[PDB]
């Protein structure tokens, strides 16, 4: 199936999912000189106190920490979004060395990592009709950049090594993504889509701009994961993110001045 090598990676992905070439795709290069400020936006409020993680997964793309959805418990609101869309997952892309790993830039810089995490708009009901809206989803996308620790990410690292191949599972109970948040809220949006298959253009995308400080230990630890499944030979899980995709018709507000 598709995936991030020379064989089935990103250029490969329009032939079984042709809106990898559409009008809204993501990720996309910030470009910070030419993004305007939106007196229009309203406060952004990410209310994470009563979220209730449940398990993380190797899916063979990323690792994913799942959230009970099945009430608003983690939700994001105001900013560019109308209503309240409630916190389903959230994944990370990495890259194989220190200067690249994220998927959005920032006038053209790579990041080591960029988190992912996403939430669908309650008004349709679930996380599959959602994807079925233009404004079904948002993600709130968090650059990381190494130097000191997150300590709000170690209980991440610490469980990578229970689920080294895709398929594994395991309980991730009581994790707190308070912890993964920077300081500022100060943020990019534009409308995009998912950066994985099936690529859908259903995402308003918020993009902090101030990224977090993860260490180069906690990094290793994710490229110590793997892509393939238990007893297959090992592909590290690295490299796992899409590059800029044309901006087409689209602007890039900021938050800030
Ligand atoms: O459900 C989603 C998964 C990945 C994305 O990049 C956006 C939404
Ligand atoms: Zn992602």
């Amino acid at each position: 199936h598709w995936g991030y090598g020379k064989h089935n990676g990103p250029e490969h992905w329009h032939k079984d999912f042709p809106i990898a070439k559409g009008e809204r795709q993501s990720p996309v290069d910030i470009d910070t000189h030419t993004a305007k400020y939106d007196p229009s936006l309203k406060p952004l409020s990410v209310s994470y106190d009563q979220a209730t993680s449940l398990r993380i997964l190797n899916n063979g793309h990323a690792f994913n920490v799942e959230f009970d959805d099945s009430q608003d418990k983690a939700v994001l609101k105001g900013g560019p979004l109308d209503g309240t869309y409630r916190l389903i997952q959230f994944h990370f892309h990495w890259g194989s060395l220190d200067g690249q790993g994220s998927e959005h830039t920032v006038d053209k810089k790579k990041y080591a990592a960029e988190l992912h995490l996403v939430h669908w708009n309650t008004k349709y009901g679930d996380f599959g009709k959602a994807v079925q809206q233009p404004d079904g989803l948002a993600v709130l996308g968090i650059f990381l950049k190494v130097g000191s620790a997150k300590p709000g990410l170690q209980k991440v690292v610490d469980v990578l090594d229970s689920i080294k191949t895709k398929g594994k599972s395991a309980d991730f109970t009581n994790f707190d993504p308070r912890g993964l948040l920077p300081e500022s809220l100060d943020y990019w949006t534009y409308p995009g889509s998912l950066t994985t298959p099936p690529l859908l253009e259903c995402v308003t995308w918020i993009v902090l701009k101030e990224p977090i400080s993860v260490s180069s230990e906690q990094v290793l630890k994710f490229r110590k994961l793997n892509f393939n499944g238990e007893g297959e030979p090992e592909e590290l899980m690295v490299d796992n993110w899409r590059p800029a995709q044309p901006l087409k018709n689209r602007q890039i507000k900021a938050s800030f001045k």
